């Protein structure tokens, strides 16, 4: 339970990082993208990436999208950082990414929500979105679910443009969300969890949650892996709002989760790395994983990577 390989990182802070099969996409502050080997440690290139802070990684199949703050959106080739195709992006900072099939769904920091096919380019779909800056963002079966910083959520199909269903949202910016069949959860940065009817509208079930001033939340199934300030990480039921199991947590501010079958791991602002089985509550490995802030957690296959504010990127075995 140590590490599988030592990568060498980025000279800026990690700010976004996704992974898939036995490769590490991560992106820093500096606009610098580094496409890693688990295998053997080693790196596979230097993107040339983008000329500002990379804030969004998607990474699925062989294909990566890569947002920037100066709002553009590239689409590149994993095996040789090639381009694939050209989108035009935003024109304010990209805040959430979104990728499912071969449509891409950006969010922007002026509210705006852009629909792209990776197959040509063409921008699908581009609405105003929200009055307020994009924080998260679900996509799935031509259905995208938007959250914004002034708490609202919206629904809307691809291809009809319009909303499907209109939510009261939350009186707090959102932080994840998450949706399938009938059931819309939100959850916003005061605590609050709201449990939505993608047909109906009705707040089915409103949760003010256990913690306050919450920073990092997670859905799997109906269960909410939520982290606070005060470093409390909790785990607690969608139907019901009781909490399923006890964890001691970190003595520091929660930023980062990850949430694979039994297995919560968070990241704290001081580095420290905790692994829980969400079953028998038993902390299965606590480490000082980094010398900063946590800022971006991947977790597959008991294999955690990290990501952190002095531009360490590691990668644990479970």
């Amino acid at each position: 339970g140590q590490e599988l390989v030592s990568l060498e990182g980025h000279q800026s802070a990690i700010t976004a990082l996704a992974f898939s099969k036995n490769i590490v996409v991560s992106g820093a502050a500096d606009g610098t993208i580094k496409v890693w080997d688990i295998l053997t440690g080693q790196l596979l290139r230097d993107h040339d990436g983008h000329q500002s802070e990379v804030t969004a990684l998607q990474f699925k199949d062989n294909i990566v999208v890569s947002g920037a703050k100066d709002g553009t959106v590239k689409v590149w080739y994993i095996g040789t950082g090639q381009e694939l195709v050209s989108l035009e992006g935003h024109q304010s900072a990209i805040t959430a990414l979104a990728f499912s099939k071969n449509i891409v769904v950006s969010g922007a920091a002026d509210g705006t929500i852009k629909v792209w096919d990776i197959l040509t380019g063409q921008l699908l779909r581009d609405h105003d979105g929200h009055q307020s800056e994009v924080t998260a963002l679900q996509f799935k079966d031509n259905i995208v679910v938007s959250g914004a910083k002034d708490g609202t959520v919206k629904v809307w199909y691809i291809g009809t443009g319009q909303e499907l269903v209109s939510l009261e949202g939350h009186q707090s910016a959102i932080t994840a969300l998450a949706f399938s069949k009938n059931i819309v959860v939100s959850g916003a940065a005061d605590g609050t969890i709201k449990v939505w009817d993608i047909l109906t509208g009705q707040l089915l079930r409103d949760h003010d949650g256990h913690q306050s001033e919450v920073t990092a939340l997670q859905f799997k199934d109906n269960i909410v892996v939520s982290g606070a300030k005060d470093g409390t990480v909790k785990v607690w039921y969608i139907g019901t709002g009781q909490e399923l199991v006890s964890l001691e947590g970190h003595q520091s501010a929660i930023t980062a989760l990850a949430f694979s079958k039994n297995i919560v791991v968070s990241g704290a602002a001081d580095g420290t790395i905790k692994v829980w089985d969400i079953l028998t509550g038993q902390l299965l490995r606590d480490h000082d994983g980094h010398q900063s802030e946590v800022t971006a957690l991947q977790f597959k296959d008991n294999i955690v990577v990290s990501g952190a504010k002095d531009g360490t990127v590691k990668v644990w075995y479970i």
